[PDB]
């Protein structure tokens, strides 16, 4: 009788455009073969949709008006609580915790430490190559080097001669041959960069996806019914090369259609591409026997939206913006236990069954205590409410018993947003705290979203929500692009009815 060990998988800015997730264009064969032996769940929702906020809240699995983090210019533990994390649990629990790539956000969110020396065992790794994504790395037609955000490259003609997220795969796997000596269980945190801004992979991923059998979104027009409140005018890409030089007015563009669609087949690409690494990753986890003893969670820290509603990245509370895909793969439980392999190599350029699934509206939040229960861990306790002086709990419920009294908020995924004004300006995409005027509070259930953006007092953290500024909601039967504001119409009932048991 062991402790399994858990090999978790982040993805910055990915959204569920996966075969998995019934995206029947994207090549993603190695996540969709690791889905087919785990439990996918179909509606998982980060809480926030931007970086630094949603790793912190759902490594702490705190909330994040418990982390008190809506920027990136605070470390919880000073500033709102001395927070426990997932990865400082396990090793608290005999595990050797490694961070590679993208895990915490950089900076002072995470102490510039990556939260040391509470959660790493070793100080994590970061791959160098990273620090070329936005220098003149891209070779155009003319032969000359930009900073494009559609940067399809030769790995010969670029800095140092590869990427991070392939350095990041290499280096993942010499820690996994190396813990294979061990005799402690590990937790590996792989973050993964792409499809984050900009979209550099090797170029021959681009063939997977000519222009010609790309359409745009659904739903490019910007909504009558949508607030301004609620609109994101997409700052951070205008300030690309390649994008500045299409003059697109601010801020609601809308972007030249032909430049729309370049960006879905960068995006899609950079997802392929993303897929490989993680094919050679679970690849040489199969290689090294760790399948019978090795949780893999994969999921991502929010979505990124690519033209539904004239939209364009994160920084709101759509679906789009806030659902993430979010696996589990648990041995023995999830599919049947392996000279047997399971995640093999997958060439995307070679051209599965739906493993297990759930409906359940989960959160990301559910992160910490799921991942200490599948380990044979003590789970920590429910929060209080306030949780400010309590080190070690979780505000969001355990998924275990999904492996084999209804509260209305299991019925729901909470998501928010903040805002410095009603009318898009510089800074709605990511305020400061002290810019902060309104906070959009967003609830998912099966049936609908309801946000209302409301006033909010970042001096003493304070919602009004006697002052709700906007409100909106979508419907999932009857308006699942999410087009058709109703809030106007509507007079409360769905909450209600929410509430009468
Ligand atoms: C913040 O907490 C860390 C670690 O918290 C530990 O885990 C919690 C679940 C709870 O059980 C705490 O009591 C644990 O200590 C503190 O780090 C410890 O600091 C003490 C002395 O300050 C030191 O002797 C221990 O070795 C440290 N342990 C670890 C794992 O770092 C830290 O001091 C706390 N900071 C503040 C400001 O309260
Ligand atoms: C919390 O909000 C209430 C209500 O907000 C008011 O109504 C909104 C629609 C919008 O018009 C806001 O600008 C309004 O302030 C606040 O109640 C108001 O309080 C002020 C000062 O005490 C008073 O002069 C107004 O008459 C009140 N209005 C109502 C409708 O009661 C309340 O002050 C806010 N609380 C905090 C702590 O900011
Ligand atoms: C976050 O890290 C910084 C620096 O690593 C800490 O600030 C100082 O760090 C040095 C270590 O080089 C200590 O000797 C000082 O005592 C630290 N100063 C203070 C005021 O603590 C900082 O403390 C860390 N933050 C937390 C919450 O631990
Ligand atoms: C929903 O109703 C609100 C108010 O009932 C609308 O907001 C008003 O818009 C008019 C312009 O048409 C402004 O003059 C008012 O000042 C606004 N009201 C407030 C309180 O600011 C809103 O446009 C409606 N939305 C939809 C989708 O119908
Ligand atoms: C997981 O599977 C591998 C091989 O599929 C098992 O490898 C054995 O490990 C034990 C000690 O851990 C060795 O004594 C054996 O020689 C290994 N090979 C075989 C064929 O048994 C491994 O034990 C499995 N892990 C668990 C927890 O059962
Ligand atoms: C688009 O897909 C169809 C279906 O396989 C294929 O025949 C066609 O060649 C594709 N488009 C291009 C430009 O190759
Ligand atoms: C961008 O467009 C505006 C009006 O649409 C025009 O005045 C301006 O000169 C344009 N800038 C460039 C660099 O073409
Ligand atoms: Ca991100």
């Amino acid at each position: 009788t062991d402790a399994l060990n858990v090999l978790l998988i982040i993805v910055d800015d990915l959204r569920p455009s996966l075969g998995c997730y019934g995206d029947k264009l994207v090549r993603s064969p190695n996540i969709d073969q690791l889905a087919s032996h785990s439990l996918l769940f179909q509606n998982a929702f980060a809480q926030q949709a931007v970086a630094a906020p949603s790793r912190v809240s759902f490594l702490t699995g705190r909330r994040p008006d418990t982390t008190r983090l809506y920027d990136f210019n605070s470390y919880w533990r000073v500033h709102a609580g001395n927070f426990s994390t997932i990865p400082q649990y396990f090793k608290e629990n005999g595990y050797v915790t490694m961070s590679v790539g993208k895990v915490f956000h950089p900076g002072i969110s995470s102490n510039h430490t990556d939260d040391s020396p509470y959660s790493w065992s070793f100080p994590p790794y970061h791959p160098s190559s990273e620090k070329y994504e936005n220098t003149k790395t891209c070779r155009g037609p003319d032969g000359e080097l930009h900073a494009n955000l559609l940067c399809p490259v030769d790995v010969l003609d670029v800095p140092e001669g590869t990427l991070p997220d392939k350095q990041s795969t290499e280096q993942a796997i010499q820690l996994l041959e190396k813990m294979k000596t061990s005799a402690s269980p590990f937790f590996l945190a792989v973050g993964y960069h792409k499809p984050h801004i900009p979209f550099r992979y090797p170029k021959e991923f681009q063939k997977l996806y000519p222009l010609e059998n790309i359409t745009l979104a659904p739903d490019p027009e910007v909504p009558d019914g949508l607030p301004p409140v609620a609109y994101n005018p997409w700052m951070d890409i205008r300030q690309r090369e390649d994008v500045q030089a299409l003059n697109i007015s601010v801020p609601y563009g809308p972007i030249p259609v032909d430049f729309q669609r370049k960006i879905r087949q960068s995006y899609f690409a950079s997802v392929s591409y993303l897929d490989t690494q993680v094919g050679r990753l679970l690849s040489a986890l199969d290689d090294l026997q760790l399948a019978n003893s090795t949780i893999i969670a994969f999921t991502s820290d929010h979505g990124w939206a690519l033209g539904e509603h004239g939209e364009w990245a994160k920084y709101s509370n759509f679906d789009v913006a806030t659902h993430v895909p979010l696996i589990f793969y648990v041995p023995g439980r999830t599919a049947s236990l392996p000279g047997e392999k399971l995640f093999p190599y997958l060439d995307p350029f070679d051209s599965m069954e739906p493993g297990r699934q759930s409906m359940d509206l989960v959160e990301l939040v559910s992160l910490f205590p799921t991942l200490a229960g599948l380990a044979g861990l003590q789970v920590p306790p429910r929060c209080p409410v306030p949780s400010f002086h309590v080190e070690l709990c979780r505000e969001g419920k355990n998924l275990l018993k999904h492996f084999r009294p209804g509260n209305p908020r299991e019925l729901i995924a909470y998501s928010q947003y903040p805002r410095p004004s009603d009318i898009p300006q510089w800074n709605s995409d990511k305020p400061s705290l002290k810019d902060i005027k309104i906070m959009g509070y967003s609830i998912r259930t099966i049936d609908y979203r309801y946000t209302v953006w409301v006033g909010f007092n970042p001096d003493e953290f304070l919602a009004n929500f006697s002052d709700i500024h906007a409100g909106e909601l979508y419907f999932v039967d009857s308006d699942p692009l999410q087009d058709h504001n109703m809030y106007n119409d509507s007079q409360g009932g769905d909450l209600f009815q929410l509430l009468m048991p």
